This record gives structure tokens, C-alpha cells and sequence, in this order.
């Protein structure tokens, strides 16, 4: 009966979206849980979760992860009880920091997973240490490595010998030629190291589900360790992030597989602290330290970049703002919250940082000749996106769309959607209920839709979402009072007619003013300030708003035939490249 694997789940597979499902979970509180006399609030639970704008945005498999997070218990008595982890989740305190704590304490077996099914003669492991652990020995793992190699791995001991195998793998896996080959190769070792695993002796198709659960597995790790902020991903690789390498140190230094895991409440008064483990630096004294140091680090990244990028402006006072509070008080609780806070406004920092690497023309260039990768087949985009990235090819496009919009310059914040990690490369997809980006200027804002979808999937996929994000937002702002005109932004490779024509409708009739531009005429914009920057000129701001208000315009001007709004963009877009004297 014995597993033979840990995991992840994948309900849900990006760890951002526990945390709305917890603050539910928390109403049920002290609610009866166990067995028969359980169900009414299970029930009821399961209901009210169904009920979110995660609708816009079965029942134990969604709890289980919270379970097996030190999130939430239930106590000898079978009533629901949150943990001080949990709740400082629901209540979206420092929650980079609280899976950091919880993951790095999670441990097999444990009272989740204890007794038969997990023996402690073949099970001891904390399976994120272990994967810091093996990240020293063999550098990174993708996705594939890891749902071959880390999730079968069932001892922290194992981590040498998991390490050799697969340098070995490696080593082989080189020795074959042809990148096919290579695929059949890595294909059938797995089929035939999983064989082994749950293979003692319709037999190939059932480890073929072994093999594509822990694929899925697999996505669900990465994305979780990288949130952590202990791990970031280099290419298609999960690596050890170098900024944490004293941390990453005491971690495995000090993590264990603590004994008392068969009693619920021993267990849980130890896994739902979200103080523990206490790390060395984390006194009054080591934190004011701590603090200080990325005080230092944000106002050097700010000042090598105020007098050619003033737009750092924001984060420059975000952070006078979040330090005020220990004008206050200086106590180890604020001090946490301001080291949380400041790394978070590092990576509004970083963000402005790249429209400084993008005058290197290479740097530029690079997000262009990506972009002009969707252009190709569906079986090569994979194929290359694959060899540079963790994320999929969906999510890509989005982050390569806004690293478009930070090479246009000028923004207050490039409000990416979907989820990064702590060196800025892309996890997870923006939820169904935002656009991809909202790019914020001076005074106006565009909202980045981009999708790879085409024909009738794209009308289905993007036609009312796309008009759904921008009334929620005109709305939203008017609601704020914020006098900034909205404008959309929607790319694809290839324009659907009908979902063009929609926008128009939607444009003239609704007062919408979204904006269709090819994946081509996108490009030309990166080209048009790729050559400003070749002769000691960029975009202003004005020019950005310009051409959005031009397009907006022939929006709602132009002859209504699609032919004709479609060609009356592209001239309203060769006007304005023209304006710019460019080579084209």
C-alpha cells in the first residue's frame, strides 16, 4: 500500500491561489469535519469556495494541500482548526514568507502522511531541503528531471546518489544525437525507471499515467519552490537563487524530520508555527541589520538609474514610506514587515532596471527575435520556448509582451498579471479575471491582452474577456476617481476578423477603447525605439499616448466595413513610425 512518491498538488498548481481558498476555509473554523457528522460544513464550505470571483477568476483534494501545509488540522474532537500559519495566510501577511517557513518545515512522514502507507525505514525526507540539496550537486533540474528523479526520492540521504544517476543520465542522454533522439531516449528511460518504481513482476499505459501525474507534479514544485524566493528559474532550469545563499545554508543546516508527527496537535503546535524555523538573523538587532543592508541595496539600484529613467521616482518614495513605520516603532514583528515590504519594492526596482539593460541594442533585440519566434509553427515554438523556459509558451507571450512594454519606456509601474519570480521570469498565467499587464503612465493606462489563440478559439477564448476586464477597470477607476483615460492593448500573432470586429462593436457602441495590433505591428514599435535609441533618442510618454489615442480614434471614426477600420489602423500606425524618422 506503500507509496512511493511525494508531491505537490496541482489543486491548485501556482501557490498564490491558496490563499483566497484558505480565507474561505477559515469561516469554518471550529466547524465539526470529521467522518459522517462532518458533512454539512464540508458541504457548505465547498459552496461558498465555488462562489468566488475564482468563477471569473473534489472537495478533500482541494483541502489536502492545506493539510499538507500546516495550513489547517483537524483536531481529536473532528472540528476544523486553522494554525497561526494559516491564519497569517488568510490574512495575506508576508505570504512568500510563510511558504518559505512552511515548506521548508514540510516533512515526510508527517501527520498527514504517516503509518503504513509511509514506513519510517524507507521514508525520511523534507523534499524542498532535499531539492536544495541535489540543486549543489548537479546545478538545475527542469521539469522533466524533477518528475523523474526528486519526486520518487523518499530519504534526504538519497541525494548523492540521486545526484550520480543523474549526471549519469546526463552523460548518456548526450551520447545519443538527433534531438528526437534524444526525446526517445529521455522518454524511455523514464518509462523504464518508473517501471522499476511501481513495476514489481494494460502495463504500459499505466505507468504512462505515473509518468504524466508526475509531470504535472513536476510543474506544481517549481512553481511553489520559486514563490519560496529560495529557488529562481535560469532558462528551462529550477536553480538555487544566489542572492540566498547564507539562507539556503542554514536551511539545510538546520532542517530535520522531527519524531512526534503521529499526535495531531504535538505536531501541528511545531508545523503551523509560522515562526519556525527561527533563522539566526532574525533578532531586533539582526533585522534593523537586515533592513538596513536592502535600504542600501534599493537606493543604489535607484540612484544609478533617477537621472535617465526619472519614472524610479515611485519606488523611491514607496520606500521612504514603507521605512517611516519605524519612526514608530522597532519591533521584530514591523521590522519583518518592512524587509517584506522592501523586497518587494527590489522587484518594482528590478523591473525599471531592465528599460536601463534595454539599451544595449543586443538586450532589445533579443525580446524582438523571441517575439518573432510565435510567428512560426506551433511544434517550433514549443520546441524553443521549452529550451529557455519553465513556464509554457501561453505565459511566455505574456512576459515577453511586457518586457515590450518596458522597452517603450515611461511608465509609473508595468503591473505584470501574471506571476514572476525573484529574477523576474515567468511562472504562472494571468487568473481569468485580469487582463495579462496594466501598464500605469503619467496620466493614462493601458491594460496588455496578448494571447497565441486564433480563429473561432480566439473570438471564444478572448471576445468577452477582453470587454469584461475593461469595463471592470473603467468602472474600478471611476469608483477611485482616477482621471486617466483606459485603453486595451490586444495582440495576437494572427487578428481573428470576428474578434476584431467585436472590439470595434464594443469600441463605437460601449465607449470601450480597445486597441488590436498583429504581433507584427508590435514588433514595429520595439523596432521604432530600438532605432531612436541607435541615435541618442526614446520614446516620451506623450508618444506612447498618442499613438494610443491615433488608434482609438480610427476606432471609432473610420468607414465601418473591417477592411477598412483594419487599413485605417495601419495607417494611423505608419504615421506615427513615420513622425519617429526612423529607418522603419
Amino acid at each position: 500500500a506503500k507509496k512511493v512518491n511525494w508531491y505537490v498538488s496541482s489543486s491548485p498548481r501556482s501557490p498564490e491561489k491558496i490563499q483566497p481558498e484558505l480565507k474561505v476555509l477559515a469561516n469554518f473554523e471550529g466547524s465539526y469535519w470529521k467522518g459522517v457528522k462532518g458533512y454539512k460544513a464540508q458541504e457548505a464550505f465547498a459552496k461558498e469556495l465555488a462562489a468566488l470571483p475564482q468563477f471569473l477568476g473534489s472537495t478533500r483534494d482541494r483541502v489536502a494541500p492545506m493539510k499538507t501545509y500546516g495550513f489547517v488540522f483537524v483536531d481529536e474532537e473532528g472540528y476544523l482548526r486553522i494554525t497561526e500559519a494559516g491564519k497569517m495566510l488568510a490574512n495575506n501577511r508576508r505570504p512568500k514568507d510563510v511558504f518559505l517557513k512552511q515548506l521548508v518545515k514540510w516533512q515526510y512522514p508527517s501527520f498527514q502522511h504517516k503509518g503504513k502507507e509511509y514506513p519510517e525505514e524507507e521514508w525520511s525526507i523534507n523534499p524542498l531541503v532535499f531539492v536544495l540539496s541535489l540543486l549543489k550537486k548537479v546545478g538545475g533540474l527542469s521539469k522533466l528531471d524533477i518528475a523523474m528523479f526528486s519526486l520518487t526520492a523518499t530519504n534526504n540521504n538519497q541525494v548523492d546518489e540521486i545526484a550520480e544517476e543523474i549526471m549519469q543520465f546526463r552523460n548518456e542522454r548526450e551520447k545519443i544525437k538527433g534531438q528526437n533522439k534524444k526525446l526517445e531516449f529521455t522518454e524511455n528511460y523514464f518509462f523504464k525507471r518508473f517501471e522499476k518504481i511501481y513495476g514489481n513482476v494494460s502495463h504500459k499505459s499505466k505507468i504512462e499515467t505515473k509518468m504524466r501525474n508526475a509531470r504535472d507534479v513536476a510543474d506544481a514544485t517549481t512553481r511553489y519552490f520559486r514563490y519560496t524566493g529560495l529557488f529562481v528559474a535560469r532558462g528551462n532550469q529550477l536553480v538555487l537563487n544566489p542572492e540566498k545563499s547564507d539562507l539556503i545554508d542554514e536551511i539545510i543546516s538546520s532542517s530535520k524530520v522531527v519524531k512526534n508527527y503521529t499526535r495531531v496537535e504535538e505536531f501541528h503546535e511545531y508545523y503551523g508555527n509560522p515562526s519556525l524555523p527561527q533563522f539566526s538573523f532574525e533578532t531586533k538587532e539582526q533585522l534593523l541589520d537586515l533592513a538596513h543592508r536592502i535600504r542600501d541595496e534599493n537606493t543604489r539600484l535607484a540612484e544609478q538609474l533617477v537621472e535617465h529613467f526619472p519614472n524610479v521616482k515611485v519606488e523611491i518614495q514607496v520606500l521612504e514610506d514603507i521605512y517611516n513605520s519605524l519612526n514608530k516603532k522597532v519591533d521584530v514583528e514591523t521590522l519583518k514587515d518592512v524587509i517584506y515590504h522592501a523586497k518587494e519594492l527590489q522587484l518594482e526596482l528590478k523591473k525599471k532596471k531592465l528599460q536601463a539593460d534595454f539599451n544595449d541594442p543586443r538586450q532589445l533585440e533579443e525580446v524582438i527575435d523571441l517575439l518573432e519566434v510565435y510567428h512560426e509553427k506551433k511544434n517550433v515554438i514549443e520546441e524553443k520556448i521549452k529550451a529557455r523556459f519553465i513556464a509554457n509558451k501561453n505565459t511566455v507571450f505574456e512576459w515577453l509582451t511586457w518586457n515590450g512594454f518596458i522597452i517603450l519606456g515611461n511608465a509609473l509601474e508595468y503591473k505584470n498579471n501574471f506571476v514572476i519570480d525573484e529574477e523576474l521570469q515567468p511562472v504562472t498565467h494571468a487568473a481569468g479575471n485580469q487582463p495579462d499587464m496594466e501598464i500605469i503612465y503619467e496620466d493614462f493606462i493601458v491594460l496588455g491582452e496578448v494571447t497565441t489563440s486564433k480563429g473561432a478559439t480566439q473570438f471564444k477564448m478572448e471576445s468577452e474577456p477582453v470587454t469584461r476586464h475593461y469595463l471592470n477597470k473603467k468602472k474600478e477607476l471611476e469608483k477611485q476617481g482616477v482621471e486617466k483615460e483606459l485603453y486595451s492593448l490586444f495582440i495576437a500573432p494572427e487578428i481573428n476578423k470576428n474578434t476584431f470586429e467585436e472590439f470595434m462593436k464594443y469600441n463605437i457602441v460601449q465607449n470601450t477603447r480597445i486597441i488590436p495590433l498583429s504581433l507584427k505591428q508590435f514588433n514595429m514599435l520595439l523596432m521604432v525605439q530600438k532605432k531612436l535609441i541607435e541615435k541618442g533618442r526614446r520614446l516620451s510618454s506623450y508618444d506612447i499616448k498618442n499613438l494610443m489615442v491615433s488608434l482609438y480614434r480610427t476606432t471609432i471614426e473610420s468607414e465601418r466595413k473591417y477592411t477598412q477600420i483594419k487599413a485605417g489602423l495601419e495607417e494611423t500606425l505608419n504615421n506615427w513610425v513615420v513622425d519617429k524618422e526612423v529607418r522603419f
